[PDB]
C-alpha cells in the first residue's frame, strides 16, 4: 500500500538533488549516504532542523529520469569512494548526509510532465539547479508517481520521526 508513504511525506520538505554520474547514485544506494557542496549543504541542514522529513529527489544529469528518493536521517557531518569530476578535489565537498531510502526504482520525467514546482516558477518539477526545492503538494505527488518499492519497509524511518 501507499499509507506508510504517505505518513512519511506528511509535513515533509523536497529537494531536487542533481548527480553527475549513475557511480555516486549507487554507491548512495549501498552505503545510505551523500554530499554536496557547502551551498547546498547548509539549505539541507537548514531543512534538516525545520521539519519532520526532508527528502532528497535524485537525478543523474542527462539521463531524462529520477532514479529513486530518500530521507535524510542526519546533518552533515565530518573518505567515501566517490567519482568526482574532473579538477574537483574530495575537500570542495561538505560534510556527508545519512539518508535513508524510500524508494530505490526509478521514475522517467515523461510520467511527471503533469507536475508544476511552484518555488520554480511553476515549470515542471523534472526542471530546476541541483538543490532546487519542490513545493509540498507537488513534491508529494512527484513520490507518490514512482512505482512502488516492495523491498522497503518504512516501519523503521517511522520511528526515527
Ligand atoms: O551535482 C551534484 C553531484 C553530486 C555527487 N557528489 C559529488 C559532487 C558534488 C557536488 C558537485 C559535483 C559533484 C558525490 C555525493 C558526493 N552531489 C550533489 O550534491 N550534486
Amino acid at each position: 500500500g501507499t499509507s506508510k508513504l504517505k505518513y512519511v511525506l506528511q509535513d515533509a520538505r523536497f529537494f531536487l538533488i542533481k548527480s553527475n554520474n549513475h557511480e555516486n547514485v549507487s554507491l548512495a544506494k549501498a552505503k545510505g549516504v551523500w554530499s554536496t557542496l557547502p551551498v547546498n549543504e547548509k539549505k539541507l541542514n537548514l531543512a534538516f532542523r525545520s521539519a519532520r522529513s526532508v527528502i532528497l529527489i535524485f537525478s543523474v544529469r542527462e539521463s531524462g529520469k529520477f532514479q529513486g528518493f530518500a530521507r535524510l536521517s542526519s546533518e552533515s557531518h565530518h573518505p567515501i569512494h566517490w567519482v568526482l569530476p574532473a579538477g574537483m578535489s574530495a575537500k570542495m565537498l561538505g560534510g556527508v548526509f545519512k539518508i535513508d531510502w524510500i524508494c530505490r526504482r526509478e521514475l522517467p520525467f515523461t510520467k511527471s510532465a503533469h507536475l508544476t514546482n511552484p518555488w520554480n516558477e511553476h515549470k515542471p518539477v523534472k526542471i530546476g539547479r541541483d538543490g532546487q526545492e519542490i513545493e509540498l503538494e507537488c513534491g508529494t505527488q512527484l513520490c507518490l508517481l514512482f512505482p512502488p518499492d516492495e523491498s522497503i519497509d518504512l516501519y523503521q524511518v517511522i520511528h526515527k520521526m
